[PDB]
């Protein structure tokens, strides 16, 4: 196991931030399953979204790629739990870790960025009707992430 990796893993589970909780799979030290609670004062308030997280062979130069696993309308997280987020691309840099990537998420969570798409219908809505597309958000919270 690379000694980053190591001191990564170390740190999210012995103080991982608060609402994030981020664990290996058995056997396999690249691969975590990561739980983020929905911030309050957001549709998602109360719900809890399962993720999962890879560091590619090429990590830390190349970004640890990560998706929701939970359904959730947000103009950023598209039908198949992709996230769209600089950070995970071509704003990634070695000099950023797992726990900045996890913060990002939690706040994109409280501060969607509807312009940042090609072609969402969803981010279209939250541009439309913001407080509307809310209702959609906070009966899939409901429904979807309260297992």
């Amino acid at each position: 196991i690379p000694r980053r990796i190591t001191k990564e893993t170390q740190n999210l589970a012995n103080e991982p931030p608060p609402g994030i909780m981020a664990v290996p799979v058995p056997e396999n030290y690249r691969h975590f399953n990561i739980l983020i609670n929905g911030p309050d004062g957001t549709p998602y308030e109360g719900g809890t979204y399962k993720l999962e997280l890879f560091l590619p062979e090429q990590y830390p130069m190349e970004p640890p790629k990560v998706r929701f696993l939970t359904k959730i309308y947000h103009p950023n997280i598209d039908k198949l739990g992709r996230i769209c987020l600089d950070i995970l691309k071509d704003k990634w840099s070695p000099a950023l870790q797992i726990r900045t990537v996890l913060l990002s998420i939690q706040a994109l969570l409280s501060s969607p960025e509807p312009d940042d798409p090609l072609d969402s219908k969803v981010a279209e809505h939250f541009k439309q009707d913001k407080n509307d597309a809310e209702h959609v958000a906070r009966q899939w919270n409901k429904i979807y992430a309260n297992n």
